[PDB]
């Protein structure tokens, strides 16, 4: 039910605490904490596109789940990424230098919950977006 839909951030919670266990620069810091992004999800067959707006502006990117690709991020950080796509729940495992994050989004109807991990912190942090 979620391909197709584009999701808007509602809010969000303990992100803060998450860019700084990643090391990232006030001045990121403060654009990420700051943005609205959108995303967009499309299935094609053999792979799939998302489409995010926000910090680090528009694009379309497009992948198969279970396989590694070299990414980019966030505003501008690079990284190893890796999407299982797994009915309702997708999971981005993403490996920077600074260590290694998991991002699981849980689609719900017109919602969708974001769940991060990181390997420097202990802390959970959450992203509500709405279609
Ligand atoms: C320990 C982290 C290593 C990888 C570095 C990650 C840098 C963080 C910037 C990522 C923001 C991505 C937005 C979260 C995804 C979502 O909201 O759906």
């Amino acid at each position: 039910s979620y391909l197709g839909k584009v999701y808007s951030l509602v809010k969000q919670e303990n992100f803060d605490g998450f860019l700084k266990s990643a090391g990232l620069s006030d001045d990121k810091i403060q654009a990420l904490v700051s943005d609205k992004p959108t995303q967009k999800m499309e299935a094609n067959g053999d792979s799939y596109s998302n489409t995010s707006t926000g910090g680090g502006g528009a694009k379309t990117v497009s992948f198969k789940s279970g396989v590694e690709f070299d990414d980019v991020i966030g505003a501008g950080d690079s990284v190893k990424s890796m999407y299982t796509v797994d009915g309702n729940v997708v999971t981005h495992v993403v490996k920077g230098d600074a260590g290694v994050a998991t991002f699981k989004k849980e689609y719900n109807g017109d919602d969708l919950v974001v769940t991060i991990t990181s390997s420097n912190w202990d802390g959970v942090a959450r992203r509500y977006y709405k279609a």
